[PDB]
C-alpha cells in the first residue's frame, strides 16, 4: 500500500522533465537542491497524498482510484485527472502526459513521462 512518510531524495531527467510540465526555472532548481518529503494516506481506495518541497511548502491532494478527481499543481497550476490502480501499481493519466507510481522493496519508487522523456524517482520510506 502507499502509506507513511517518504524522503524524496534521488531522480532522473528532473529538470527537463519539469521544464516541459511547464515549470519556472526558480522553483525547478531550488526544488531539486530542497531535497523532497512526501507522506501518504491510503484509505480503501481513497488516499490523501501530501507533498512537501521548495522550502518543504506543504501541499495536500486525494483521490480515489478509478474515479476522475481534482488534481491541484501547486499554488497556480490545476487540473483534473483519473488516477488509477493495476495491482501494485498506482497508474495515473493526464492529457499529453501520463506517470505511474509503485511501492518496491519497501521503498517508494515511480516512472514519471512527458513529451519524449522518462522520469524516474526514488523515494525511502520512513516514519
Ligand atoms: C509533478 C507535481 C509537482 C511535484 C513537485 O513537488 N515539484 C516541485 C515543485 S515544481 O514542480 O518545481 O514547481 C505533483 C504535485 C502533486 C502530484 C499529484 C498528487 O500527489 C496526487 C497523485 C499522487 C500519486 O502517487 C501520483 C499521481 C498524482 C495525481 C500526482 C501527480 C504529480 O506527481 C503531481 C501533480
Amino acid at each position: 500500500a502507499f502509506t507513511g512518510k517518504f524522503e524524496m531524495e534521488s531522480e532522473k531527467n528532473y529538470d527537463e522533465f519539469m521544464k516541459l510540465l511547464g515549470i519556472s526555472s526558480d522553483v525547478i532548481e531550488k526544488a531539486r537542491n530542497f531535497k523532497i518529503v512526501t507522506e501518504v494516506q491510503q484509505d480503501g481506495q481513497d488516499f490523501t497524498w501530501s507533498q512537501h518541497y521548495s522550502g518543504g511548502h506543504t501541499m495536500t491532494n486525494k483521490f480515489t482510484v478509478g474515479k476522475e478527481s481534482n488534481i491541484q499543481t501547486m499554488g497556480g497550476k490545476t487540473f483534473k485527472a483519473t488516477v488509477q490502480m493495476e495491482g501494485g501499481k498506482l497508474v495515473v493519466n493526464f492529457p499529453n502526459y501520463h506517470q505511474t507510481s509503485e511501492i518496491v522493496g519497501d521503498k517508494l519508487v515511480e516512472v514519471s513521462t512527458i513529451g519524449g522523456v522518462t522520469y524516474e524517482r526514488v523515494s525511502k520510506r520512513l516514519a
